[PDB]
Order: C-alpha cells, then sequence, then structure tokens
C-alpha cells in the first residue's frame, strides 16, 4: 500500500510496482522514451545492457555508518587500522533520510523484496525501494528472490532505499566526502543511496550487514566463492577485487555455490545471494565459457561497450575497467540447488594477484600462515608499471563491519572443526611481467582439490617460508618456484625484500596482543636494509 510506503517516510506514490517480473523490468529497461542512465540497450545475446552513470564502482569515501548506542562500542570505526567505516551522526541521518524519501516521493516506483541468506535461521528480509528499472533488476538478480509463500508473509529486516538521482546540498556543512552518500543505521536497519546510481552499493551494502551481524552470532561471514565436488567436498575461495574468485569457483566440474559471498555456521557453508556479479573485461568465451553462456536475456550487462549492430565489444574499457554482468545464478549450469549451501569447507583458498611478481603460483599453508595471510589480506595492481600493494584485512576490508580479528578467529574455528587445509593461489604476475593464464591456474586449482598437493614434497621460498610443491600435474614445473622467471634470483630477492617489508609494516597494527605478537613469526622475516 502507499500507507506502507508513507510509513518510511515517501508520500504520494502515484504507481508502486511491486516484485516486477523479469519479462516486465526488460520492456520497462527497453521503453524507447526513456533518456538518460536509466536506459538500456538490447544486445545481441539477448541481455540488456545499460550505463550505470559517472559512478562505475563503489564509492567507498561516501560510506557512513551511524555511530549510535546500539553500534558504538561494537563497529570497526574508521577514526579509532585503515577501513571505511565512517561515523555519523544520527541528525545528519534525518536529513540525508529526507533527501531519498523526497526524492522517491512522487515517483513510480519499484520494490523488491527478497533475502540476504540462504538459510531462514539467519537471513535478512529485504526491501529495496527505487525509481530506475535496471535497479531493481539488479538486485531481484543478485538477492534471494523469494517464493510466493515467502512473500505472502514477508516483514522487512531491513530497508534499502536507492535515491540515486539526488544529491546532498549539505556536505560540506555535514563534513562529509562529497554530495553523495552511501549510509547505513542499524537502529532504523536501513540503507541509503545518493548520487550514485551504481548498483553494487546495495549488493555490498547487505554484505556488510550480514558481516555484522553473523559473527557476533559465532557465524562465519567471509567474501569467498564456495563450490562442491561431486564426493561432496567444499572448497571456498577467499581474495579481493579482479583475484579470480568468480572466475576460478565457476568451474564445470564442479556445482557451484556462490561467487562472493557466504556465511558458515554449524551445518556448512551458504551463499548469501541468488546471482552472480562477472566481471567481463576482456571476456573469452572459450576461456570462460560458463560465464559467457550466462550472458543473455534476463543478465544485465554493466558499462560494456555496444556497437549500432548490436554486438559487444568485451575488450573496451574506455568507460572503465570495472565493466560487469549480474545474472541469477540458475544462469550457470552447474549448480547447487534448490538451495545454495553445502557441508563444512576442507579447502581453502586465498587468492591474490601479485604484481610484484614475487609470490608462487600456490602454496600451502602453515595454520599459523593461514591467520598471517588472512588478517594481511594481500593484493596489488599495476606506461609504467609501479606494483601498488593493497593490504585489505580478511580480503575484503571494505565489507567488514566488525574488527578483523573477529573474523579470524571464527574462520579458524570452522577450519578446525573440518579439518580445513589452506593455500595461497597467486593468480596474477611473476617475472614474464604476464599473468600467469586462466589455464594454468585452473590446473593449480584442480591439484588442490583433488587432493594432490595436501602430502606432496615441497621447498621452501626464502623469506616468506612458504611451502611450494616441487611438481604439478598440468603445469610447467619452471614457475612453481617464482625465481625460474626471472633472469636470475637475484632479480626476484629485489622485488621479495621489497614486498616483505610491506608486509611486516602492515601486520604491525596486529601485534598488540599475545595471539598477533605471535603471528609475526608465520610472515615474511626481513632483518636488513
Ligand atoms: N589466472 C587467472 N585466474 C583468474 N582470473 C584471471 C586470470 N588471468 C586473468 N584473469 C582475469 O582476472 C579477472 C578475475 O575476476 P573475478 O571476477 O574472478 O574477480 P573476483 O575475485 O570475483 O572479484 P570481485 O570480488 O570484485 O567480484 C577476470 O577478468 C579474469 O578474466
Ligand atoms: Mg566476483
Ligand atoms: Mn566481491
Amino acid at each position: 500500500t502507499p500507507q506502507e510506503l508513507e510509513a518510511y517516510g515517501i508520500s504520494d506514490v502515484h504507481d508502486i510496482v511491486y516484485n516486477p517480473s523479469y519479462d516486465l523490468l526488460y520492456q520497462e529497461e527497453l521503453d524507447p522514451s526513456l533518456t538518460g542512465y536509466e536506459r538500456g540497450v538490447l544486445t545481441n545475446l539477448g541481455a540488456v545492457a545499460v550505463d550505470t552513470g559517472i559512478f562505475t564502482g563503489r564509492s567507498p569515501k561516501d560510506k557512513y555508518i551511524v555511530r549510535d548506542d546500539t553500534t558504538r562500542d561494537t563497529f570497526w570505526w574508521a577514526d579509532k587500522g585503515k577501513n571505511d567505516n565512517k561515523p555519523l551522526s544520527p541528525e545528519t541521518w534525518q536529513h540525508l533520510k529526507g533527501l531519498v524519501t523526497r526524492q522517491l516521493s512522487g515517483k513510480r516506483l519499484f520494490v523488491v523484496d527478497a533475502f540476504c541468506g540462504a538459510n531462514p535461521d539467519t537471513r535478512l528480509s529485504v526491501r529495496f525501494i527505487t525509481e530506475v528499472a535496471w535497479q531493481a533488476h539488479f538486485v531481484k538478480n543478485m538477492f534471494i528472490r523469494p517464493s510466493d509463500e515467502e512473500l505472502a508473509g514477508f516483514k522487512p529486516d531491513f530497508i534499502v532505499m536507492n535515491g540515486a538521482k539526488c544529491t546532498n546540498p549539505q556536505w560540506k556543512e555535514q563534513g562529509l566526502n562529497s554530495e553523495n552518500f552511501v549510509a547505513f543505521n542499524l537502529t532504523e536497519r536501513m540503507q541509503l543511496i545518493g548520487g550514485t546510481w551504481y548498483g553494487s552499493e546495495m549488493k555490498k551494502g547487505m554484505f556488510s550487514m550480514m558481516n555484522y551481524l553473523l559473527p557476533l552470532k559465532g557465524i562465519a561471514s567471509m567474501h569467498c566463492s564456495a563450490n562442491v565436488g561431486e564426493k561432496g567436498d567444499v572448497a571456498v575461495f577467499f581474495g579481493l577485487s579482479g583475484t579470480g574468485k568468480t572466475t576460478l569457483s565457476t568451474d564445470p566440474k564442479r556445482r557451484l555455490i556462490g561467487d562472493d559471498e557466504h556465511g558458515w555456521d554449524d551445518d556448512g557453508v551458504f551463499n548469501f545471494e541468488g546471482g552472480c556479479y562477472a566481471k567481463t573485461i576482456k571476456l573469452s568465451k572459450e576461456a570462460e565459457p560458463e560465464i559467457y553462456n550466462a550472458i543473455r536475456r534476463d543478465a544485465l550487462l554493466e558499462n560494456v561497450t555496444v556497437r549500432e549492430d548490436g554486438t559487444i565489444d568485451f575488450d573496451d574499457g574506455s568507460k572503465t575497467e570495472n565493466t560487469r554482468v549480474s545474472y541469477p545464478i540458475y544462469h550457470i549450469d552447474n549448480i547447487v540447488k534448490p538451495v545454495s549451501k553445502a557441508g563444512h569447507a576442507t579447502k581453502v583458498i586465498f587468492l591474490t594477484a601479485d604484481a610484484f611478481g614475487v609470490l608462487p603460483p600456490v602454496s600451502r599453508l602453515t595454520a599459523d600462515q593461514t591467520q598471517y595471510h588472512f588478517l594481511s589480506g594481500f593484493t596489488a595492481k599495476l606506461g609504467i608499471t609501479e606494483p601498488t600493494p593493497t593490504f585489505s584485512a580478511c580480503f575484503g576490508a571494505a565489507f567488514l563491519s566488525l574488527h578483523p580479528t573477529q573474523y579470524a578467529e571464527v574462520l579458524v574455528k570452522r577450519m578446525q572443526a573440518a579439518g580445513a587445509q589452506a593455500y595461497l593461489v597467486n593468480t596474477g604476475w611473476n617475472g614474464t611481467g604476464k599473468r600467469i593464464s586462466i589455464k594454468d591456474t585452473r590446473a593449480i586449482i584442480d591439484a588442490i582439490l583433488n587432493g594432490s598437493l595436501d602430502n606432496a614434497e615441497t621447498f621452501t621460498l626464502p623469506m616468506f617460508n612458504l611451502a611450494i610443491p616441487t611438481e604439478l600435474p598440468g603445469v610447467d614445473t619452471k614457475i612453481l618456484d617464482p625465481r625460474n622467471t626471472y633472469a636470475s634470483p637475484e632479480q626476484w630477492q629485489e622485488k621479495a625484500e621489497t614486498l616483505a617489508k610491506l608486509f611486516i609494516d602492515n601486520f604491525d597494527k596486529y601485534t598488540d596482543t599475545p595471539a598477533g605478537a605471535a603471528l609475526v613469526a608465520a610472515g615474511p622475516k626481513l632483518h636488513h636494509h
């Protein structure tokens, strides 16, 4: 009812589109009278493509959490290690809520009810409100779509109000970063968005809320993909953006659980989402056939270049390198169903893209190295190279609402109970200045998952002290030692000392506890220069 929407503060809504169907979203997006960033275009693959506007990725500098008596003593605050949980006053929150609700008043609104979390006992019932059809399409794809029975008794736990078309004229007076905002209030259980149209703010916004609620009751909440083999063996793949979680979990030899957000409770690993959000830059049908074949009607392409004849130039990063496609998870042929969950993970894989070309393609981690590298959360990026490091705790600090050690504690507990083994995989660069091929990386993953490596003979990489298998079927043995891809081990050593120092400085903040101090021994060792 409009009276219900009025309770949220939204007035005078003339048209309400509740639970829009995929067919209706399709015709909404292709309405030939739409102008601006609402407009979609039809590609020859059958999927609609849209432009997300000035924002082609998340805006962490615009993310704020209301600091009140619910969040004061439990949240990981940016002003109290480096994170994006910047404190917001309740008073300023109310002005922001006024901006969004006024913007959505007097509009035709899409209302999408969905779940975050595959399990009833821990899921959030989220109600999304937007005036942009492709934003409703995004959340229909990425969250769990309820059954008709579940919709009948749907009671929202959280409300997400997307006011992308409004901006905040008072941001200077309020001490905020810009006229845009992505704000959360755990007392009202609400997310507000202004200025940025980018859909994934809602996806990662609710992920951040799961990351707050689940560990506080003993459930790991993880930035990982996950899949399961025929023998019932579950694997999770942690990693930062672009390191290969979606690419590598979408494997026809295994049943996909999910590609990005999972919990781990007493029964096992469960997906938070109802879809996958794949990168499309330079997408190769031969290298990633399952992802490519998911691009069809009801998938939603973002910021790709579409030619006059409707074909897609997947290689064109002119608008952004972060070209994306969302699709409901059943667009992948080999998935777990009807519920995206499975048992306890026994293989835990940390993906990293090492632009420094130091780390080996695959290492088998000790228990302490697992905690050290989990808290470190390393990746790096590249007419100059300039390897630029990122240390993002738990491979997802941008989404952590509690302190990193709280995620580590619950993860270790779940791993120990399951007898899980951890591995570090460099999906990035070596001495060639090229990325390891997807073919080689998939073969590495195969060798991890089939037990090939759990007792294989190893040699130890200096300084990082990582155990590397001496051989691995399907991979050229030469590349297993990263020193072999340089003219001499001396070139590698110089870059390794740079990276080791980066790790050591970054890890210092964790040494104010005895447990954290103890983990220094498992990290890289550097005592000169
Ligand atoms: N050896 C490799 N392994 C994995 N991915 C690779 C490799 N070489 C190149 N790539 C490319 O790197 C990108 C990996 O992106 P992917 O979508 O898997 O990241 P992600 O970890 O899911 O990030 P996000 O959390 O942002 O979704 C893809 O564009 C893929 O084509
Ligand atoms: Mg992904
Ligand atoms: Mn992600």
